[PDB]
């Protein structure tokens, strides 16, 4: 009788990897067509790069490097502050999935059992086992334990069996992010490959072809709006969002810009936790339900990975 | 720009009526194919709420209007109690109301011709700078809406309150208990005068004889304790165990039933009473109601809905 894991982003797959290394059977659930969550699923329109400040996470990254799924990104980075573009060099080590951000989670998932396009709506337990109800009213189960690995607002629905936990998780605010991708046939005549942006609807842009192993055919750019701007335009249409963020991009760039080959927009309602936490993970070991996610920690890739590990560590102790 | 109401149980429709009586347009959503929520009749069997009492004078007044309209009747069953292996008559001084021809007729009459989207499960609720918006399970946007009233069981409301985390954390602490309900029907009526029974020391909490509301069919409700212990049992097993509990307590022949159904209510009733009335973030424009804001009875849900609408109407002058 397997462990159910709800959410196949970094946190859920990290918990999955830990449990499977320990010999246990898992079954994964995601409402999306594929895995990866805010890493994006197999242009990098979600998470852009990540850093490793935790030695344990650093170790996992070295393992991903040796498996061929992560590499270092050293873009020529700029800053846009008060109407001025300026180079902003550093020596920060930044990692990206290769050949896209989605590659890390895809490899973590591997051949594990998974039910995609499966939105869980309820999680409840009998005297022994857990059961999941999905949005098509179908039952899934039995399961011995349940790990919730969703953004906090989406986990609260799944924690009715533990209202004290639900109440804590429901307090966790997430900020939204609108993303836009733009692709040019003629590359933009700038050496900029990424930019931290102030005083603008944008706070970040990245030049996809500067990342290792990406396709060079088009010069594609990813634009991330601030949370404040995203909130203010949360119900804007994709085409208005494209137009505004494209305009912001045209206003800070130092060079000419032809018409894009295509343009995309994507809204994340629950993109980033509003603040940081130190919980690591939240568990009701008595009932067998565990909660993890980036929002249990720093709200970065590293946080999500560490949270999934902590959830699985606690489950493993109690199994035994 | 209309007010969105998410849930077409009696709390949501009560809010709807109060808002529409005040001249304000609403739009109703429900994930089910029809309205009534836990006051729903299955096609006729009351599988959720069985009867209701009116103790609040305001709610009584509404019941009497419904009664004049033909949608409720006073139910006068021969009531029994089963205590310690003994079944005894248990008449009392409480007036009990039911919908007529079914418990659903009340909510159906309240909804009337109001705008409604059925089979529409809302999964996120968020606002831009101006208006509120709803996402459904098909990823379809609904809106713009001027305000939003959440009218669902508390565990189902938390996912819709992400725009108001403080409210969300309050709503999320509200425990709801499950009930397994079973309906059975017999070819020849059971040779007992009993028409209702309060049950102790049994998997069963309650049972009612349908034909005694204004084939001999019966509804059985299990205790929340037994329901939790068997929350993942199959329908056939539930039918079997609860039919058995009924055959054990009754004191006449009970031939095999000729029809049987089981229905699980995960969120049947709040585990405790509350005194909130409604919950709200009126500055943001989101309001929350349900039976679990008050007593966990039909009356509490109705009152909660009135209270949510009253709060919203009163706050308009500050907007
Ligand atoms: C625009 C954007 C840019 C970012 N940039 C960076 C960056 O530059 N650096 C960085 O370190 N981090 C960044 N992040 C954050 C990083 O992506 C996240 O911290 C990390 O990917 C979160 O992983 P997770 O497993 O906690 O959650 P998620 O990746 O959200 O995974 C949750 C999964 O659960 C699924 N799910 C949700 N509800 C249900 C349900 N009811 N039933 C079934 N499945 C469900 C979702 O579909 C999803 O797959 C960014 C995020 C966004 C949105
Ligand atoms: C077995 C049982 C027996 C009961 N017996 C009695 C009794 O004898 N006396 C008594 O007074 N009370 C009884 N009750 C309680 C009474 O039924 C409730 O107090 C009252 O009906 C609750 O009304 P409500 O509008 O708050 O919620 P509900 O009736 O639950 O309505 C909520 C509605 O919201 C909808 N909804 C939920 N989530 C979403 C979503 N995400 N998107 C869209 N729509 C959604 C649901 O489909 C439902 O229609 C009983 C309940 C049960 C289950
Ligand atoms: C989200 C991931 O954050 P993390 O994992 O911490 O990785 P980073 O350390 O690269 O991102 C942390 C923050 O530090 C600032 N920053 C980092 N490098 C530079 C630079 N060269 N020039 C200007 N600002 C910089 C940005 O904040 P800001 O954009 O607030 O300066 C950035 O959002
Ligand atoms: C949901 C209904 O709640 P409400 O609106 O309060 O309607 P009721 O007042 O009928 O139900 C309230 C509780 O009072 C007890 N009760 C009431 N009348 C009798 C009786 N005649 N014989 C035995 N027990 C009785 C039952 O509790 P118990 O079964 O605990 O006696 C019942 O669950």
């Amino acid at each position: 009788v397997p462990i159910a894991i709800i959410g196949t982003g970094i946190a859920g797959l990290s918990a999955a990897q830990a449990l499977t290394s320990a010999g246990h059977q898992v079954h994964l659930f995601d409402k999306s067509r594929g895995s990866g969550g805010r890493m994006s699923s197999k242009l990098d329109m979600g998470a852009q790069y990540f850093t490793a400040r935790d030695r344990r996470f650093a170790t996992a990254v070295k393992q991903w490097q040796a498996q061929g799924h992560v590499s270092e990104w050293t873009p020529l980075l700029y800053n846009f502050h008060g109407g001025r573009l300026s180079p902003s060099p550093d020596e920060q080590v930044r990692w990206v999935g290769e050949p896209g951000m989605s590659a890390i989670t895809r490899a973590m998932r591997g051949d594990l059992p998974v039910s995609f396009s499966c939105r869980i709506t309820d999680v409840f337990r009998g005297e022994q086992h857990w059961n999941l109800l999905d949005a098509e009213s179908e039952n899934h189960g039995p399961f011995s334990h349940v790990i919730i690995a969703t953004p906090a607002p989406q986990a609260t629905a799944l924690l009715a069996a533990a209202p004290k936990l639900a109440s804590v998780v429901a307090g966790v605010k997430m900020d939204p992010t609108w993303a836009v991708a733009l692709a040019f046939e003629t590359p933009l005549q700038t050496p900029m490959q990424g930019c931290f942006v102030q005083d603008s609807p944008l706070d970040w842009l990245a030049r996809n072809r500067s990342k290792p192993g990406r396709d060079d055919t088009l010069d594609s750019w990813v634009l991330h709006a601030t949370s404040q701007w995203s909130r203010q335009n949360l119900d804007a249409s994709r085409e208005q969002v494209i137009e505004h963020l494209h305009g912001a991009f045209a206003e800070l760039i130092d060079c000419a810009m032809p018409a894009p080959v295509f343009s995309l927009a994507h809204r994340w309602l629950y993109a980033r936790p509003a603040g940081s936490h130190e919980w690591g993970a939240l568990s009701d070991a008595d009932l067998g339900i565990y909660v993890c996610g980036d929002w249990c920690l720093s709200g970065r890739v590293e946080g999500a990975w560490l949270s999934g590990q902590e959830a699985a560590r606690r489950l493993l102790e109690h199994l035994q």
